[PDB]
């Protein structure tokens, strides 16, 4: 239950990819 938590609602790649977004492409 918790490798789910830590894996988005603790991690939340949804902003790391958001950053990471950029950068990548930019």
């Amino acid at each position: 239950k918790d490798q789910f938590i830590i894996a988005y609602g603790g991690l939340r790649g949804a902003i790391a990819f958001s950053l990471g977004y950029l950068l990548d492409k930019k």
